[PDB]
Protein backbone atom coordinates (compact mmCIF):
# COMPACT_ATOMS: atom_id res chain seq x y z
CA UNK A 1 0.00 0.00 0.00
CA UNK A 2 0.78 3.70 -0.03
CA UNK A 3 2.96 5.33 2.64
CA UNK A 4 1.33 6.18 5.89
CA UNK A 5 0.62 9.75 6.97
CA UNK A 6 3.37 12.07 8.19
CA UNK A 7 3.79 11.69 11.98
CA UNK B 1 -3.61 -0.72 2.88
CA UNK B 2 -1.71 2.44 3.84
CA UNK B 3 1.29 2.27 6.09
CA UNK B 4 1.14 3.60 9.62
CA UNK B 5 1.43 7.21 10.76
CA UNK B 6 5.03 8.28 10.97
CA UNK B 7 7.12 8.99 14.07
CA UNK C 1 0.75 -2.67 4.34
CA UNK C 2 2.65 0.27 3.00
CA UNK C 3 5.68 1.86 4.72
CA UNK C 4 5.43 4.27 7.62
CA UNK C 5 5.02 7.89 6.94
CA UNK C 6 8.00 10.21 7.58
CA UNK C 7 8.61 11.99 10.86
CA UNK D 1 2.66 14.16 14.61
CA UNK D 2 4.56 17.31 15.57
CA UNK D 3 7.56 17.14 17.83
CA UNK D 4 7.40 18.47 21.35
CA UNK D 5 7.70 22.09 22.49
CA UNK D 6 11.29 23.15 22.71
CA UNK D 7 13.39 23.87 25.80
CA UNK E 1 6.27 14.88 11.73
CA UNK E 2 7.04 18.57 11.71
CA UNK E 3 9.23 20.20 14.37
CA UNK E 4 7.60 21.05 17.62
CA UNK E 5 6.89 24.62 18.70
CA UNK E 6 9.64 26.94 19.92
CA UNK E 7 10.06 26.56 23.71
CA UNK F 1 7.02 12.20 16.07
CA UNK F 2 8.92 15.15 14.73
CA UNK F 3 11.94 16.74 16.45
CA UNK F 4 11.70 19.14 19.35
CA UNK F 5 11.29 22.76 18.67
CA UNK F 6 14.27 25.08 19.31
CA UNK F 7 14.87 26.86 22.59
Amino acid sequence: GPPGPPG
